[PDB]
């Protein structure tokens, strides 16, 4: 059978039910590190909050207190603009934080980021949502359609795995995978950026190797680094990537 790596670092135990459902062998191969680094940019995200905003969700309680303590590092009031926001938690941690602050929410989900859907007004303006780690296309999508400008409060991002990155490229040479799937554009990012022979990988993935892309922005970075992807989901689902792949393999004959 055909071996698909996958070069995300969550969701490995969907990817390889789903895999194994549709008839492929799974590789684990991810490109991020778990140990964290502060994004430079959110000195500045956190100073646009500070701006005035229309709406604010707050998806979990540590990150609620981190944010608010990001202001005081920054010189920012941010009780002030938040106070004047329509503000939603998504489960009962992050509301607490808010209370503590004494800014409780409009309302609160059940502790997951679609529960948060059926609770989004229909409005205009910014739409500030408080992260921590992991990014949030869906709800991020969900709310640019409810008329919002997304401002995304991320701290951290994950670290490149050197190691792990040489361990995918020499895979990817080796002819060792059939298939890699990117879940999003730094990982197509760290996978290049960290590459003995990045001009041999480009070469591979359009050759040798199909590059699978969940999402627009992660098949476009593949494009900045001149790769052709074979396949691009555009549901965001992980399940339509590799129904869609099988699909594009059926079509090649």
């Amino acid at each position: 059978t055909m071996r698909i790596a996958y070069a995300g670092l969550r969701r490995k135990e969907e990817f390889k039910a789903l895999a194994e459902k549709l008839g492929f062998t799974p590789l684990l191969f991810p490109v991020q590190a778990t140990e964290k680094v502060p994004v430079p940019e959110y000195r500045d995200q956190v100073r646009e909050l500070a701006q005035g905003v229309d709406l604010f969700l707050a998806t979990t309680g540590v990150g609620v207190r981190d944010l608010l303590e990001a202001g005081k590092a920054l010189g920012l009031d941010l009780e002030g603009p938040l106070a004047k926001a329509f503000r939603l938690a998504r489960g009962a941690k992050a509301a607490r934080a808010l209370k503590e602050a004494g800014l409780p929410p409009h309302a609160v989900g059940d502790g997951t980021s679609k529960s948060l859907l059926p609770l989004l007004p229909q409005g205009r303006g910014v739409a500030a949502l408080q992260l921590y780690g992991k990014p949030l296309p869906l709800l991020e999508n969900a709310l640019a359609e409810r008329g919002y400008r997304v401002l995304p409060l991320m701290p951290y991002r994950h670290l490149p795995d050197p190691e792990g990155i040489l361990r995918l490229e020499e895979a990817v040479l080796r002819g060792e995978v059939d298939a890699l799937a990117f879940v999003a554009a730094i990982q197509v990012e760290f996978l290049f950026e960290g590459a003995k022979d990045p001009k041999a990988l480009r070469e591979a993935l359009n050759t040798r190797v199909k590059a699978l892309a969940v999402g627009r922005v992660t098949a476009d970075a593949l494009r900045e680094w001149g790769v052709k992807p074979f396949y691009v989901d555009e549901t965001e689902r992980l399940g339509s990537l590799l129904q869609g792949f099988k699909r594009a393999l059926q079509k090649e004959v």
